[PDB]
């Protein structure tokens, strides 16, 4: 009858394990190709990560070197967020960095070279006058910028006036070859570094903020002869094969989803002819697999990210920002679908189901508590904002005070209070104590309670019955 | 009959959602105006916070500058809680700070200026004699204070004798204009800094404690001409409109509360004529909304805080202490009432109800455990007080050892024990180990147990019935 | 009958609240005097703590001063666990400390004085010969000690040979008066400091370990004249009244306990004549109050500690070690009995009862897990002991790795591995990962489960019935 | 009948406590010898640990000394992972270390001696040419190594060219005797230190990485005469007796296991003749003791580790790596079997049983969550890898981010983001926030729920019945 032929069709359709689709008929495809995509996208990613980590592992190191070469009185180990005050000493930095640039072949150990050359930038106001003692100023909302050009060879001349001075900057390129990357592996060895020292006077507070910033561009050498004999990049293959596995599993997943929707509306109609039951929300949403939706999102994202990787490796742009993010979130989604395949196995399916049933209420409670904690933020930002250093901008309030829910670096935040106004000090202790109490002895225990109860209910389900369903009646 | 006309009245009165008051009749007021107050009080606050954060962001920076200008041998990065020992070196600080004051136009990068000028304070005893080798002293409970006045222009003379010397102090004003605040935004640019270096000899221990303290006052410039053409503060509006929204929602909430109380005592009397039941505590407290009480507290507090903000911005006092606290706690209460509006929505009402039912027992247990932990405090303060540095005053004992319940910076407090008396060392390990065990493996699990059980009981309630109530009988 | 007259007697005896003993008859004694003892022993303790904290607050400060005076190249802020290597530099420390001693009236700011004077100690072997290049030595298990005496007034001579040198030491007394203690409060102002610099060569490793140690003795000044007119210690009273309140509550508690035991064996016999039931363990232990046992322990301990305080304050010894411990643990026990008084109140009695029922199983599980964790200790001590710095002696293994259960300073212990032998590195990661997993995802959840279940069972008890008891039958 | 004679046999076989095997018949062996093995293997281990800790306690100290002697500008306290930049300064290190080697008898306090002598290593390329400015290089995959030999006695000559220079190295031996070890205890006093300074130029980045590494070999002195009269190692005994106790308990445990297996298959057959039930998996695995399996593993491992200890102490090799690991994991297994003996006692058996029933599901969930967290790792490694310092290699990602589940050093990882690309910054906050939320408010609560429920189920079992078993029927 039409009824049992459904029972055959939808029971075998809905049988969770493709192990059962294996156990009648002969087909093993949909899991095999998807494990292929797992190992493919993860080897893709890991390979990407090691290459990019070599580029970075050279960049941070050279930036360290340049910091100790061009920054006067920079301790051989390190310093951080450097600062200057007296004017002649700013002059001594600038003169020092210049004389270090010109003599760098004598000075430096590293092989960095001029490229076949410096330059100097000053940004000053169109019209300065400021009389801080007379209570009278005029301000210009315009900056005129003047430059020099100082040559690699052939003591200095220069001019500076602080009051009109907004920022001073040094820009130039040092070009260096990375032995250990090209030598063993096939990656480009040529680096164009743009070094910029910059002095921020924008605060006009007396602090001249010094930073040495490093921009980096990759190039391949015109002639490389190693071992006395005559790089070759094969990634050109495996990126492509990734894009193909991804196109394929995308097509298949989408096809199965659409078939499931056609059988969705078909089933609705059939149940209308016979029993005239509707229930299109619950059962319509049952017919959605919901995991193949993840596999589609992941799969689109690996297509886009693999394409961007292929184009950036083609032009050698080296931003590697958007590409990396896409590739990483996609592979994380794949590794999350492995839980899917663990659902069939035997026992894990309980524990997975209860993670699945807890998440939709968990997010709800996250809304509720988000209002509390978002409330404290606007409190302590304004009350403690002038006094505490870790409450400064709202963001630091939120990310610090969230680190304080998890109970980390807490004695710090208690210990660093200014204690000038005694009232704000006391408030600080009521604020911090009360809040930490509220999150650690309520809200954490509310997640524990919520999830515990969810877990026992799905344990009862797997022990005795499941909620009555039109579909379940009619398949059995 | 009088009975059903109640059932109509009190059922519609008590219907939790104003969504239902919407669904019969036509009125949407009480929620609309209150969301207005939400966005109003939070934009009020956030705006306040960004302005005040600009003032502070300039203050801390200039204080850094002055610290590195007037403190001899203050490392360009920073030092902390500075100290001096040899007497000639105290002289070298003082002479140094003076010669740095007089030459500061040559020296400093910042634009700070004398105001159209120094002064020097010495606080010495009326009669000193102390013979620490003879075992004999006489002490004076009186301080005579002598000052100098040193001019901005035109090497030094001065006198100091340590034994009679209680504190030395330098006070003076540097006046500076903040470009980046006035320039983009409408806020005052003029700062009067009172710099005070102070040397605390009060301990008479040999340590001369140096600090450089910064007092700051805001003023508007007499003539500001920017861009070659001719600040204006609009906050004058939005503060007022806040005070109005607050007055309005205050009046409305109070009115509804009072009506609810009149229907309270009315209902009591009516149930006396008919069935003669009393139960005035349970049901009398039912008639209290209890959320509008929060909205009143919040609303009064935003009235007071907005008024203080308006007056301080009027006179430009800049304490911004009491005002900020009021405004922040008020807005935190508003953000806490958003949970109220989340109670109607659908499912959250469970989870909210169980937070509500857990809090009243949670506070009880907080009493009980507060006695334990308050007991340990008086223990470790005296036993470990001489030895540990973080147990010093009782307060540090309580705030450290509370940071130790949450399990932070613990290996520190174990590792820093003096270990001179071996008995106190051993006690230290029994103390710390035992206490940390007791709070993390009992009391945290007691909050978890308490709240879990509360949550399951209100889950049963929402599943099957609620406690029998006179009101509930008579509305249904 | 004999039966109901028991029911009268034992029901009123066992009625938990003395509120009920109040509600029939007229007596309020046993709680009133005990609250007296609460406030008495805690004011006793707190007063002790503030005085002792003044003594310490001066000691640590002066020790800081001396450290910066007598230790060459000791940064004005601080250094820690100082060290020396080259021999001429050890000489430069010693010569420096001497020339700093002799000139200290010129040098130092603090008022410390010679007392109406130095001395120098050298500890050398009876017979040294060590030939580390010849592989041959002879060792003497005897030390001969030679001293000098260097005068406060009137460049140096001295002799040192490192190989025979075990330790060098400088001992002497500086005598100083503390203004701020005597002046406001009644405490002695005279301090005898014994300063000892010591150089530990015991390791014979090339590191000469320098430390400056401070011994301190309190004395009262012979003539103190303050304000031009003519300390007085009243503690002589309040210590005594403490000892009296303690004797009194001790006598009363013991008396009630003994009466309870006489009615214990009486009841056993009476139930033998009538029903011939034994059950002497359960009910015999019921007749023990069990809280008055705490009050006795506390009370004895406050007697001993108050006596030791009175004697030490009499002789002014200032060890303040054993005394402090006794006084502090006693007062902690009192503050723990306040939970007792919270048991009667109303609702807390549930939560208290479940703490009481959980503790006896909690200790059991503590045994079980103590075997695991004590096992890991003997593992990581030997495997990681040479490599990690925080696993050194077993104790540091146990107190660090316990800090690691609570999840603190963890990334440190992962990050500091030597990584010389790769096998020990890998083992280190299996060790740390596995252990941290085991305690945080098992044993903490086992305490949570144990206590939760205990709490629900006593909740059922207070809801419906208690275990059948001979006593409970026969009182009702 | 054959049936009751089983019931006698298997009931007494399976009676958990050997207390019951005591209570009929007379034998106490199997527990007595095993407690012997407990105290034996733990005294073995602890003794090992104290000896090895003396060796290490001398090694780290001397390494400190040498670091401060041979490293120019190494602060007397310490520095870490030292670095150099300018070429003449590398020369100044090298010249300095040489002049410190030659003069070390004058210089150093420690007794270290030349052994009856330096050497110097340079590793340079076979053919260098690198033109970083011309974009052209040739690389040699070959290193030619040249050495000098510099004498202990009798300013320097040397040659260095950086571009061909891969590493420079100094190797030599200082020989020192440890007084405090031989003197009190019987251990060898002679140390051969191999000191190697090494300069890593491999990065060719401009950073010359300096390290001072210490290799150490133990020897016994040819002539030691102490106290004027004439070491002796007894460990030769107790190691052997350990190996014997271990052989014995191994033989016994294995014998009982094999007997249990023979009665296993016997019982299967007997139940086949009578009732013809199979159930060989459940009951076959019941007949395995499962604890004696642990005791065998432990016992084999103590045999191997004691043997390796005996051989290393024989030859005095001092690696002490594999040996230590074996000995430590074995003794940890023994200390874990003490839980076994706690199972019989009385009440602990519940709590033990539930640890035992929770572990097999716990590992399952560990698989599931391992997929998630292993997914995040491959995400944040690539996205945050260039920017964060603690995400560098994948391993640091995993061990840091695991330290972040437990909630430690979190505000660090939030605070150190580069913030160059704003998109990667934002992603960083979604990554970190989301992940920390997911593990602390889900997966920890899922372990809590899982274990709680397991605990209540075994509580019901011990209260009422156990699952029906063929064996249990037929023993009762």
């Amino acid at each position: 009858l039409l009824e049992d032929q459904m029972r055959r069709k939808l029971k075998f359709f809905f049988m969770n394990p493709c192990e059962k689709f294996w156990a009648r008929g002969r087909k093993p495809w949909k899991l095999a190709i998807q494990i292929l995509k797992i190992a493919m996208v993860t080897i893709q990613l890991v390979l990407f990560g090691l290459s990019n980590q070599m580029v970075v592992a050279f960049k941070e190191e050279n930036t360290i070197a340049f910091k100790h070469l061009f920054l006067k009185g920079y301790m051989d180990r390190m310093d951080d967020t450097y600062a200057v005050y007296t004017q002649s000493d700013v002059y001594d930095q600038l003169i020092f960095a210049v004389n270090q640039y010109l003599q760098l072949y004598n000075v430096s150990v590293g092989n960095h070279a001029y490229e076949n050359a410096m330059a100097i930038c000053q940004h000053f106001y169109k019209r300065g006058n400021i009389y801080p003692g007379n209570d009278t100023f005029d301000i210009d909302p315009e900056i005129e910028t003047e430059c020099f050009f100082v040559e690699p060879d052939e003591k200095l001349n220069l001019t500076l006036d602080f009051h009109r001075l907004l920022t001073v900057e040094l820009q130039f390129k040092l070009k260096a070859i990375n032995l250990q990357t090209v030598r063993h592996q096939e990656l480009p060895d040529c680096y164009d570094f743009t070094l910029t020292i910059t002095f921020d006077n924008k605060a006009h507070s007396g602090r001249i903020k010094i930073s040495l910033d490093n921009d980096i561009s990759i190039r391949e050498c015109k002639d490389w002869h190693v071992s006395g004999s005559i790089n070759t990049h094969y990634m050109m293959i495996f990126d492509a094969f990734v894009i193909l596995t991804c196109l394929v599993s995308l097509i298949l997943c989408i096809r199965s989803v659409i078939r499931g929707l056609q059988l969705q509306q078909e089933f609705v109609n059939f149940f209308l002819l016979h029993y005239k039951k509707e229930v299109s929300v619950s059962d319509q949403m049952e017919f959605v697999n919901g995991w193949y939706i993840m596999i589609i999102i992941s799969d689109i994202l690996t297509i886009i990210g693999s394409i961007l990787k292929m184009e950036i490796q083609a032009k050698s742009l080296t931003s590697y920002d958007v590409c990396s993010i896409l590739l990483g979130t996609s592979t994380m989604l794949v590794w999350l679908g492995v839980i899917r395949y663990l659902g069939f196995f035997a026992k894990y399916n309980l524990l997975i189901l209860t993670l699945q049933a807890a998440l939709p209420n968990v997010i709800r409670f996250c809304c509720c508590a988000a209002m509390i904690y978002l409330g404290y933020c606007f409190c302590g930002w304004i009350v403690l904002g002038p006094y505490h250093d870790k409450f400064r901008s709202l963001n630091m309030v939120s990310e610090c005070l969230f680190s304080l829910i998890n109970g980390d670096d807490m004695f710090a935040t208690f210990a660093k209070m200014q204690q000038k106004s005694y009232l704000v000090w006391l408030f600080s202790r009521i604020y911090l104590y009360s809040f930490i109490s509220l999150f650690i002895y309520m809200i954490l225990s509310l997640f524990i309670a919520l999830i515990t109860d969810t877990y026992e209910t799905i344990k009862q389900y797997q022990q005795d019955g499941f909620p009555e369903t039109e579909l379940r009646t009619f398949i059995s």
